């Protein structure tokens, strides 16, 4: 039948990165808190050149490249970021012009934290699904620096990156399920970012419980839509059990442990038989190493050493699924978590493709993780402390975008050869 | 059949105005370059306590009360702004807090200059024509304060406001003719706003032929659809013609006769016998002004009493036609064109529904409008001269809102009694 979703996708990164151990040290931390704690390896680092806008346009053109995407079929490109570098302008228009895009298309931006990269994928997926869109591919990029200042706690969280995601009618990589995604949203402020403010305001252990709060509504909503689709049953099984994987949005990567261990405790909790229980016995079974190991281990490779890339973290936890078991994968149905501050969490589910390990091959990540530098963290504190209109007189990778300057308010890019 | 779009409106605008003419003596203008050359009556002004947020919630607060909306079925808030107060925690958060919405609904805010609200709106629309959301509606607020500054070109275009629309399958005000839609796009500098800064940079006459350029390319795609579908022919009566009235966005309420006159340039120009013609010809017949009369001239009236309120002007002019001809336009196709900087054009259209007036009458647009009071040029200047997070010490109207204070980061508001 008629199916929609992503059909591809590929990820850029910034230039270096710093060994999180490094961090820790200067930092006087005990560097087991960062590696075992959080999960962490390594973690992106920019300069003023690598921002919102040119990581966007790198990972986007990428995509256009390795999956021979036809620029004149692109009917909506929507830009998810916490990380805008205007009030008005969106980054998406800027994406435009530097690839050289056509003009039919809607441009736009999406935000809400960590979440605004998923509302786009799902606009974009309801504009083809609607038939508004049949016929055209849609590219969604989440895009994003994640910056909490130097000797802050969200310090080893940092990260910065950008996923493109290709949307259309050919959902090689995830057919999604129309209609059956679960939603909970509520009003806090457990992280944000005032205009002006280079740096993030957060209560990283509220935060925590908001997105697990958060989480437990959102796949409850989808649980009781699958269940009523057939898709999955309250059975020897619990009903997320039979996801063949689930990706979580990962700010840090450790924070998948918690989250899985959340959803398989909402289908305890919630079990018809959960007055037999004790919450001593529910947590043993929803903390199962098991359940981890076969649904969730293997999507962290990409994140582990990148860091938090706020709208994009889901999308680098579904491309290292892939990257690997694609093939595997295709015919079974997974589940993703997106969450952002704010906040939101969504739910949703689709299918693998047959195609899926092609595009994934066509996306060649191991050579976009291969091309980036380590520096010291005296240069990263070096660059984090250059305003955000100095950036370094470097050069591009070829087909990848700088900002160079900013002249009489007007930001000017550069395209490597 | 199954219709989708606009099912009501509600509108919010700040407290205050200043007469255009008191701006012109007091910028040593001539008044009737206000008046006539731009088409303005009243300018909306604002102090700090109507940011982005008050005006959305006060508005998105009035539609479910005048429309007796069930809280519970929303399922999509998205706030349209170019006026965002956080880089990463959207209005569309701050507005379901303040009125208490429940959780199981998306949030996010989309940005692209004036367009926003009409991306936000496409998105809605097409997660209920997808059937996602079938059985449940969204409300989209168009929310913004423009501000170019003391002195300057743009000063006199000003305005803010916001509007919140009820999209539904009941569109009793505009069921939209799902993709059809035509859209042009590209990559310009003609108005943007750099993170921080408080006032618009514009090059205003580039952003005039940018506006007209884009609504060629965007109604032509319409057209083109149109025409494919049986909706308008080209007969003795030009395609934009059959129309019954058509809404553009409105910067400035002169900017209606020229977008007018540009659409049926585009007919003109694209007819089979346009050889026949000359530029002379063409434009006499473009600048019709019985087709303006016809098509566009009733579509003004809440504009020119407030300004330019960015991405919500399109639908304040929707709202002043429909509150007036929203009978006599049952049954009928009407056309919209939405532009925002940066840039992008959209042209859609859509039949006004039986029960428009019903919903019309129950926006109650005259009350909205005669609570505001008149102040001086010198008093306007003062306010906008108060920083940001300095709220005058004022109580909101009985259901309206106002940022109070920002406390520790956090934005404060209160709910008038
Ligand atoms: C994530 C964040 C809250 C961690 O903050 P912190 O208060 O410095 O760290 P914690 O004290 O919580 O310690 C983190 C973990 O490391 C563990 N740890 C600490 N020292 C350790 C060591 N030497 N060896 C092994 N583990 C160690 C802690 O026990 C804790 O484990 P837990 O996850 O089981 O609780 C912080 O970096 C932050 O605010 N980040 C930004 C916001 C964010 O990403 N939040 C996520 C919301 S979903
Ligand atoms: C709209 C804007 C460009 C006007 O700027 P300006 O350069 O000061 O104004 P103009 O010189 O263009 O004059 C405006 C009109 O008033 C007319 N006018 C001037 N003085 C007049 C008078 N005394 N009596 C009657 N008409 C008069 C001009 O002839 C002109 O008419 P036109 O529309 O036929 O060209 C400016 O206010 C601006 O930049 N605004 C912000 C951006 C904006 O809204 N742009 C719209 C993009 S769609």
């Amino acid at each position: 039948k008629k199916r929609v979703g992503i059909e591809a996708l590929a990820v850029a990164v910034p230039s270096r990165y710093v060994d999180i151990e490094d961090l820790a040290r200067a930092r006087g931390v005990d560097p087991a808190k960062y590696t075992a704690g959080l999960g962490a390896r390594e973690m992106a680092v920019t300069d003023p050149g690598e921002d919102t806008v040119a990581l966007a346009a790198t990972a986007a053109a990428r995509l256009i490249r390795q999956q021979d995407v036809d620029p004149s079929r692109i009917g909506m490109l929507v830009v998810g970021t916490e990380t805008g570098i205007d009030h008005s302008k969106p980054v998406a228009s800027h994406v435009q012009g530097l690839l050289k895009l056509p003009r039919t298309m809607r441009t736009y931006d999406t935000q809400h934290a960590c979440y605004g990269g998923t509302a786009g994928l799902m606009a974009a997926v309801e504009w083809i699904a609607s038939g508004a869109g049949a016929g055209k591919v849609a590219v969604v990029v989440c895009s994003d620096i994640a910056r909490y200042g130097l000797n802050t706690a969200g310090e080893p969280t940092q990260g910065g990156g950008a996923v493109a995601l290709l949307v259309s009618e050919q959902p090689d990589l995830l057919a999604m399920d129309v209609g059956l995604n679960g939603v909970c949203s509520m009003d806090v402020y457990d992280f944000w970012r005032p205009v002006g403010r280079r740096e993030a305001l957060v209560d990283g252990h509220y935060s925590i419980t908001c997105y697990l709060e958060a989480l437990s509504g959102a796949y409850r909503g989808w649980r009781e839509k699958a269940l009523a689709a057939g898709l999955v049953r309250w059975s020897d099984a619990l009903p997320g059990e039979q996801l063949a994987r689930i990706a979580y949005h990962v700010p840090f990567c450790k924070m998948a442990r918690k989250a899985h261990t959340q959803l398989r405790l909402c289908d305890l909790e919630d079990a018809a038989d959960a007055a037999a229980s004790t919450p001593e016995s529910r947590e043993a079974q929803a903390k199962s190493a098991a359940s981890y190991d076969a649904q969730v281990a293997t999507s962290l490779g990409l994140n582990s050493r990148i860091g938090n890339v706020y709208t994009a973290s889901l999308y680098l936890a579904l491309a290292g699924l892939l990257q690997h078991e694609a093939g595997a994968l295709a015919g079974q149905r997974i589940g993703l978590l997106s969450y952002g501050s704010g906040c939101a969490a969504e739910f949703y589910s689709g299918t693998v493709g047959e195609k899926a390990a092609e595009r994934m091959a066509k996306a060649d990540l191991e050579a976009v993780l291969a091309r980036r530098e380590r520096v010291s963290i005296e240069e990263y504190e070096r660059l984090m402390k250059l305003p955000a209109d100095a950036p370094e007189a470097v050069a591009p990778s070829p087909g990848a975008f700088r900002l160079t300057e900013i002249r009489d308010h007007r930001r000017q890019y550069a395209e490597g050869n």
